[PDB]
C-alpha cells in the first residue's frame, strides 16, 4: 500500500514566492494580535520538534497597532537585533494583553525596553540602526510578496503557506509542517 499524504488546496497553499535556499518555517505575526499571543506556547512547542538543520522566524506585521505598527515591527526587530527575545517577546505580549497597556508612542515604546534592564544606548542604536530598518524591510516586503491576508500565518521554505485550520489535531499540524520542510 502507499499511504496518504497532505494535499495542496486542502492542507497549504503554493505561493508565488521562490523557495528558499535552506528549511526554514516562518511564522507572520503582530503583537496586538491576541491569536498569536495564545499561539505562543505552540510555536514553542514547534520550534523544539522541528528537525535538525531547519530554522525558525517571527516576522513581525505592521497593519496591526494604527500608527505604531511601525514601530512595533522596528521594536521586534531590535529584539533580534539585541539578541533579546526571548526576555521581551513575552514582556511586550504581555504588556499588551495582560496590563493592557500597549504603548501610545515611540517614548513609551523604548521605555517597555528600559523598564526591563536593556542598555539605553544599545537599544538606541540598534531601534533607529541599519540592521532594524533591513530587518522590517523584510517583514514588510515577505507580507506583501507572499500575498498574505493576515495573522497568524505559517510559511515553510518561503513558499508553502499552511492552511492552520485543516489539521485535525496538533500532532498532525507538526507531521505538515515536517513534511512540508521536505518541500522546493
Amino acid at each position: 500500500s502507499n499511504a496518504a499524504q497532505f494535499k495542496e488546496g486542502e492542507h497549504y497553499q503554493v505561493l508565488k514566492t521562490p523557495a528558499s535556499s535552506s528549511p526554514v518555517v516562518s511564522e507572520f505575526f503582530s503583537f496586538y494580535c491576541p491569536h498569536c499571543n495564545t499561539f505562543e506556547p505552540i510555536i514553542a512547542q514547534l520550534k523544539q520538534q522541528l528537525p535538525e538543520g531547519a530554522k525558525f522566524q517571527k516576522n513581525h506585521v505592521s497593519f496591526m497597532g494604527g500608527n505604531m505598527g511601525q514601530a512595533m515591527s522596528k521594536a521586534y526587530a531590535t529584539m533580534i537585533a539585541l539578541e533579546v527575545e526571548d526576555k521581551m517577546v513575552p514582556v511586550m505580549f504581555n504588556r499588551i494583553h495582560t496590563l493592557r497597556k500597549p504603548p501610545k508612542d515611540e517614548q513609551e515604546l523604548r521605555q517597555i525596553f528600559l523598564d526591563e534592564g536593556i542598555d539605553a544606548a544599545k537599544f538606541d542604536a540598534a531601534y533607529n540602526g541599519f540592521a532594524v530598518d533591513s530587518m522590517v524591510h523584510r517583514f514588510d516586503k515577505q507580507f506583501q510578496d507572499s500575498g498574505l491576508t493576515g495573522v497568524p500565518a505559517v510559511v515553510v521554505n518561503n513558499r508553502y503557506l499552511v492552511q492552520g485550520q485543516s489539521a485535525k489535531s496538533l500532532d498532525e499540524y507538526f507531521d505538515l509542517v515536517n513534511y512540508l520542510l521536505t518541500l522546493k
